[PDB]
């Protein structure tokens, strides 16, 4: 809504407060980051010739809805209708204050707003690598319980290792959702004329 191309393609960063999500767009996007107020920021990063920005909401994209106000909704809702790939960021070090359980009970409860392709982001990796079961068990459900397509990417945005990786597969999710939804009205389109 503040400032914001909604044609352009575009990560929006979803995950708990402290899980790395403003870290992530400050390394991919070099710094190269718009401040701008109701705050929201946007990065801005090429990748393979085409131009990205990534987006960090702080506030509204790190806790659950039942909350918000109208005008908030508005803001997340319009944010779900931009040309985008959801990064929603796991802290598998738990180091954000909630478990890896209240984080996916988190991203359950928001990404209805979001169909998209969605990345799983499991972040801070230095401080982890294994799981308990249940936990394991909890991510696989996931690939279940969400008709969205989705990928996962382990990444420390304290190391730098994997970063550049969990950007790469964000954007080819995004080419690919594209190229899928673009026929999808393409066909529609002509079965009407026929
Ligand atoms: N151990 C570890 N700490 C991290 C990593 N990435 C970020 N942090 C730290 O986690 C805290 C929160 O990170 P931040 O980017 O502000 O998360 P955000 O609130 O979701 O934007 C900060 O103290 C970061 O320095 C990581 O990969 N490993």
């Amino acid at each position: 809504l503040p400032s914001i191309n909604p044609h352009k393609k575009t990560i929006i960063l979803s995950g708990a407060p402290n899980v790395g999500k403003s870290s992530f767009m400050n390394i991919v996007s070099r710094a190269n980051v718009d401040v701008q107020s109701y705050n929201l920021y946007v990065g801005h990063f090429d990748h393979k010739l085409n131009k990205y920005q990534i987006i960090d909401t702080p506030g509204l994209l790190d806790r659950a809805f039942e909350n918000r106000n109208t005008i908030e909704m508005t803001t997340i809702t319009a944010l779900a209708h931009i040309n985008g790939v959801i990064l929603f960021i796991i802290d598998i070090s738990e180091q954000c204050g909630l478990t890896i359980k209240e984080q996916i009970n988190l991203f359950y409860s928001i990404k209805s707003v979001f169909n998209k392709s969605i990345v799983i982001g499991f972040n801070k990796i230095d401080k982890c690598n294994s799981l308990s079961i249940d936990n394991k068990l909890l991510i696989k459900q996931i690939l279940d319980n969400v008709k969205n397509p989705i990928k996962f990417s382990s990444f420390s945005t304290l190391t730098g290792v994997g970063v550049e990786q969990a950007k790469i597969t964000a954007c080819e999710l995004l080419k690919n959702d594209q190229a899928e939804s673009i026929l999808l009205d393409q066909e529609q389109l002509l079965n009407t004329k026929l």
